[PDB]
Order: structure tokens, then sequence, then C-alpha cells
């Protein structure tokens, strides 16, 4: 199948998601509507339920209008059974109608409706050709309170009805009991509760092996993605032992929720996206979007900062999952607010690179706070609006101008207001131009661009305003007057002769695995695939199109490596890097180390003897380890992602700037479980 194909599972950056909040977008099945003092029909409570539903979904995928948009896939509320409690949180009554407090992974939340609701969904979506998408939330479980376990569900975690345990007397050890997040540091927002939510230590076995048999069930169930809630709150080395589950077993695209303010910048967050396994939602590109085409608190100049920056930090920055607002932030219309701004930094998001995600009731125009306001119900179902047009006209170019997909993004005409960047791929080319001035129009002369001589139309038809360009030998365009608020988009495709890598997926995965590499040029013949030096052909490639490569990962030493094509002819394609081959299945282990003392500025590393402890390569060690919440300096601790039943060696360092100090003596050792989890602990050898 073609890379564009609704069955590739692990490439979305030629879709287009719409994200839904279950409760608030359809009700077509009144008869799961939670009844009494949990529902409110009207929707006017926004805290209550007001029935929106996996039937509502299925029948606004079958009436066209998400298909008529040009949507390709959706993002649904967490499915799983949820508390059934109403919570009063002073004065004000509050249900699970967001899906964030789950009582059993196992089973569906019947207000969104049964399991074969729930097939029934994937088999509509499947045949419009639109991706399903779903919220996880191994976080926590729900509100709970140690002394007073009969407020909510005291945390309670079932196993397909069964009760694994609560939040007082948790003898098991289910759940930390570590206090609240003061969201000081990240160690602290870790292993720490959220708010009230019940924590779940995932060093416990239980929990451990019980997430991930979870997650299974739903990958059996079809969906094609998975959507990962407060990643930053979760350890980093469990989470990516979750990752290795999904790859080793059914990959499919994950992307998580790490927040990021206005301005903030954070090398956490792209060590994140770049070692773990799964991608994250673009806040450092929302936010600037936001002050650039919203708030006005940053110009042009910021925007292509943003842009720039973010694809030197990300590894993979086409799996970034962007977007203008979401379920965290208030609506980026504002009641009073000129619509072009909308309508613009939507095109500015549907024509960038990266996955982009449209918050559900956007081309409507909804207008709303922060929670619950940004929550409301979807007024209508017009697809007359500007807005619905403008995503109609572009979020089908994702799928036919890879240039747009996956190509690399460069500014060819800048000013305060004015933007005018080129996506490149291959024999394919889109610029797009935006001027943000709603009152002043730009004249612009002197832009260079790709495209081959002749004239062309705006995508957009002139709905922004927008214009023909005219582009001379050179690829120098002739000059034109950018309207005020004006929006244009132009392009070129043709076919690509040489084998181009556009993407590849999973990122992170053991031999034996198949993966999946979208481009173009590839030709129709099987031709080799290089891991590294390594070269695979014939039958384990499992298919070949000039689009789209599956093949198995070959039995290589686990490390980091490129990935290169070569056609049936031998023309070897351009590299895709960081693709990381792992020692086997993995088990999360914690790694303890005492007496450790440091000086300021120094910190304990872990380094050993396998590719995912970094190979004996200081430059790759784990860490910094923590030292505050578990464990207390002058002992320190880490989770680790480990292969498992494998017998590692290792040892700690003490790193300053690249300055490195080794352990003294001999390795330590160890045998890493076969599943579950594990703790060593260890003294610090001088
Ligand atoms: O002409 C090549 C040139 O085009 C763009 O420069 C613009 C500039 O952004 C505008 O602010 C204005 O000064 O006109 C210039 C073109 O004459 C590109 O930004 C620049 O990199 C490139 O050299
Ligand atoms: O919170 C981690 C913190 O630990 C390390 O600093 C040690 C310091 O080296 C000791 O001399 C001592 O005073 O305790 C500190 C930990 O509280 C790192 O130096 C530091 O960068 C790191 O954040
Ligand atoms: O280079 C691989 C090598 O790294 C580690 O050796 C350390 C050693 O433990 C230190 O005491 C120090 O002298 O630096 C060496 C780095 O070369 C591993 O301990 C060793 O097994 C491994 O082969
Ligand atoms: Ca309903
Ligand atoms: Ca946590």
């Amino acid at each position: 199948a073609p890379d564009t194909s609704v069955s590739n599972k692990q490439n979305f950056s030629t879709d287009v998601i719409y994200q839904i909040f279950t409760d608030r977008f359809s009700d077509g099945n009144p008869a799961n509507n939670p009844t009494g003092a949990a529902f409110d029909g009207t929707c006017t409570n926004l805290r209550l339920y007001c029935g929106g539903d996996w039937q509502g979904i299925i029948n606004k995928i079958n009436d066209g209008y998400l298909t008529g948009m040009g949507v390709t896939a959706i993002w649904i509320s967490q499915p799983v059974e949820n508390i059934y409690s109403i919570i009063n949180y002073s004065g004000v009554n509050n249900t699970a109608y967001h899906g964030y407090w789950a009582r059993d992974f196992k089973k569906t939340n019947p207000a969104y409706g049964t399991i074969a609701d729930f097939q029934n969904l994937i088999a509509a979506a499947h045949a419009k050709n639109i991706k399903v998408i779903i919220d996880f939330a191994p976080n926590h479980t729900s509100p709970a309170s140690s002394d007073q376990p009969s407020f909510a569900e005291n945390g309670r975690l079932y196993d397909n009805g069964t009760l694994l345990g609560g939040y007082t007397n948790d003898t098991q050890n289910l759940f930390h009991h570590n206090g609240g997040t003061d969201f000081s540091t990240t160690e602290n927002g870790i292993y720490k509760n959220l708010y009230d939510l019940a924590d779940l230590n995932h060093n416990n076995s239980t929990v451990d092996v019980y997430l991930k048999d979870a997650i299974k069930m739903w990958l059996d169930l079809g969906i094609d993605g998975i959507r990962m809630d407060a990643v930053k709150h979760m350890p980093f080395g469990w989470q990516k032992s979750f990752m290795a589950a999904v790859n080793n077993y059914k990959p499919v695209f994950t992307f998580g929720e790490w927040f990021l303010g206005v301005n903030e910048v954070s090398p956490e967050n792209h060590k994140f996206a770049n070692e773990s396994g799964m991608s994250l939602l673009d806040f450092r590109f929302a936010q600037k979007v936001r002050q650039v085409f919203r708030d006005n608190t940053d110009n042009m100049y910021g925007l292509k900062a943003m842009l720039e920056g973010s694809a030197a930090d990300y590894a993979q920055v086409d799996d970034q999952v962007t977007f203008i607002d979401n379920h965290d932030m208030e609506r980026f219309h504002a009641s009073n607010a000129n619509r072009r701004k909308l309508e613009q930094a939507l095109a500015f998001t549907l024509t960038s690179r990266g996955v982009p995600a449209i918050y559900y009731g956007t081309e409507q125009y909804m207008s709303g706070g922060t929670d619950p306001d940004n929550r409301a119900r979807i007024p209508s179902f017009s697809t007359s609006t500007t807005a619905y047009q403008v995503i109609q006209k572009l979020a089908p170019l994702r799928k036919c101008n890879p240039a747009i997909a996956y190509g690399s993004t460069q500014e060819r005409w800048i000013n305060n207001d004015v933007l005018i960047y080129e996506r490149k791929f291959g024999s394919n080319v889109a610029v797009v131009a935006v001027n943000r001035n709603l009152n002043a129009p730009a004249s612009i002369s002197g832009l260079v661009t790709s495209l081959p001589q002749g004239s062309y139309n705006d995508v957009l038809g002139g709905l922004l305003n927008g214009n023909t360009l005219s582009v001379g030998s050179g690829g120098a365009a002739s000059n034109f007057t950018l309207a005020a608020g004006g929006t244009a988009v132009w392009q070129y495709t043709a076919a690509t002769a040489t084998p181009t890598i556009g993407h590849v997926g999973p990122m992170m995965a053991k031999p034996g695995v198949t993966i999946t590499i979208d481009g173009r040029g590839f030709g129709s013949s099987k031709g080799t695939v290089y891991f590294g030096t390594t070269a695979v052909s014939g039958a384990d490639i499992t298919s070949w199109e000039d689009t789209q490569i599956k093949v198995k990962i070959p039995a290589v030493a686990g490390g980091n490596y490129n990935i290169k094509v070569a056609n049936a002819a031998g023309t070897a394609s351009n590299v895709y890097d960081n693709f990381e081959v792992l020692s086997g299945d993995q088990v999360s282990v914690r790694f303890v180390v005492n007496n450790a003392t440091t000086a300021l500025g120094q910190n304990v590393y872990l380094t050993g003897s396998v590719s995912e402890l970094g190979n004996w390569d200081p430059a790759k060690a784990i860490g910094p380890m923590y030292n505050q919440v578990v464990y207390q300096y002058p002992n320190w601790y880490y989770d680790v992602s480990v292969p498992a039943g494998k017998t590692i060696e290792f040892k700690f360092l003490k790193k300053q700037g690249s300055t490195v100090t080794w352990e003294g003596g001999s390795n330590h050792t160890f045998t890493a479980p076969s599943s579950g989890t594990a703790t060593i602990n260890v003294n610090w050898q001088p």
C-alpha cells in the first residue's frame, strides 16, 4: 500500500488529525447517557456528561462532516472505564466526562459505548480512510484521599472487573505515597501525585505488567495510534520500556503530552522526543503561533526562529504533532476577534512540518476560556464557514504533495508581518505566503523560489485573498502585492526519480520487527535496505513499492543506525538517521547507587555493557540520576529500560560538562528480569 493509505499506522505526516472530546461531539445513542446528577443534556454545565459518544462519531463520519473537511484521522478521549462517582469540588459537581479518571483499563466507559460500539467505530472510520487514535493515561487512576477512603473511588484499580487495590491501605504499593507535586522539579512531578490523582507506581511489577497488557488489547482492537497523557509525570525509562512493548508487538504512531509554556524551550523535552520511542505534541510550535497570529507578542522573526531551531532540536521534526489550541489552552478564537487570525494560523499549521491536529469546533469558530470553557459542545455541523473551506482545500495537499508531508522548510522572504516559506521534497515544492497585518498590504519584491518557470494559481483560490504568482527563470518571482491579512499557497508536483526517504516508523524496535519506510522514487522492483553497513534484501523485505517499503529489522547488535535504501539499479537514497535497534525485549529496572557524593554542577550517570546503557560511552551515559524523592542524596536512583533476561555489567560515573570520573573497582553485574521490574542497589566504588 502507498505511504498515504489508511493502513499506514506508522506514519501520520500525510494526515490531518481532528481532536474530539467524545462527550461534546455528538450524542448518537441517548440510551447510554448517564442519568441524574451526572447528566446535563443541554450541556450547559460543562462539568457533567452531555452525552456524546462513539455512535455519534460514527454518524458524523457517515454523513460527510469529517470527510468533507479533508480530515483523515480522529483523536478521541481515553476509552477505558472511568470512575462513576460525581466529585464535588468545593460546591461544584464534577464527572469523568473527559475520560482521564480510569478505573479499569480493560473495559470501556459505558457512556461512550460498548466494545462492539468500539469495533464499529474502528470499522466505519477505516472504511472512510480515517485512522483512529486514542488517549491513554497510565500515569494515575483517579482522585483519591488516603485517609478518607470514602472519597470518590479511593483511586481504585480493577483488572477487567477484578479489584487490584485502592489508595487507602496500599500494602501492595500499587501507588505512590509521597505527597503532591508542586511541579517544582522534574523528579518532583514524576514521583508525587498530580493534584489528588492516585499516582501509579510503575516500579511495581503488577502495575507494569498490567498496563503493558491493557495496551495490547487496544492494539488488538485495531487502533492506529496512541496519544499518551502526562508523559512528563512518569519515569522516562519506564515509558521507553512501554514503547518497546508496543513496537515489539504491534507498532502504532505514539505521541505524548509534555506541556511547554510561552517562550519555554526545554532540552529534557527534546531528549525525550529524541530517545523515548515516541514523539510529542509541538507546544513550542503552538505557543509561538499564538504569540504571532493571536496575541501579537512576537513577530515573524520569532516564528522563523522557532521553525529553524526546532528542525535542529528534534531528531524527527516531522513527527511532532502541531496545533493552534487543544483542551489545555483557551480557544484560539476570541469572541471579538477578527476571524482571519484563526484562518491564517490554520493555513499555516496545515502547510507546516509535522502532523497537524485540529481541536474540534475550530472550523466553527468556537470561543472559550480555560477548562472547562474550551470544552463546550460543537454548536453546528455547517460546512459553509471559511475555516471549514480552508481545511478542505489544504488538508488534501498533505496526501498529494510530499513537500508538505516531508519536506524541509525554508524562509524565502520575511519582514515583521510577512513570512514566505518553501517546503521541498524531491521534485515537489510548495510555497506559502502569509501577511499577518490585517491593516496593511506588503510589497513583495525579490522573492526567489524553486518553482519552475510559469504562473501559479493560489491553491486556496483567493479564499484568504491570495493571488497568482509568476516565476521566471531562475525561480525569481515577479513583484507582487500581498494583501492585508493575505494568505497564498503555490505548488508544483512531479515524479521523483531517485529514491528519497521521507519517513521511517517505528523508530525503535528489536530485531525481527517490520518497520515502514516511506518516501518517493523507490521504484517497483525490490532493492536493498541498509541498516548501517548491513545489507538486507530478498525475503526479509516483505514489501516494496515506489512510496513504501516494509522490511524486518536484521539481527544486528543493539545501537543506533542510519537507514539508507538503494533501488533495483543500485541508486542509493538519502540517509535517515537515529534508528534504534533494541538488544531485545525490555524491562524497566531501577538502579540505586549509595554514597556517590558530588560537587555542585556535578551529577551521577550510569553506563554499561549494552546499547540500552550506551555501551561504555560516557557521552551516551544515562542520567543525570535522581536524588530527592525516592532516594535522597548522596543516594541516587533512576528507572531504566534494559533488555530482558540479560546479564549486564555496569558502572556509575560523575560528569561535569564533558569531564568524566569513573567509579573504581570492577563492574557491577546483574541479570535483568524476564518480565516485570526490579531494583538493583549498589554502593559507589572509589
Ligand atoms: O532576493 C533574495 C532574498 O530574498 C529574501 O529577502 C527579502 C527580505 O526578506 C525582505 O525583508 C526584503 O528586504 O526583500 C528581500 C529580497 O530582496 C530572503 O529573506 C533572503 O534570504 C534572500 O537573500
Ligand atoms: O538535585 C540534584 C542535584 O545534585 C547534584 O548536586 C549535589 C551537590 O553536588 C552536592 O554537593 C550537594 O550539596 O547536593 C546536591 C544535590 O542536592 C548536582 O550537583 C546538581 O546539579 C543537581 O541538580
Ligand atoms: O572503554 C570500555 C571500558 O569502559 C569501562 O572501563 C573504564 C574503567 O572501568 C575505569 O576505571 C576507567 O579507568 O576508564 C575505563 C574506560 O576505558 C568499563 O569498566 C570496561 O569494562 C570497558 O571495557
Ligand atoms: Ca449517548
Ligand atoms: Ca507519576
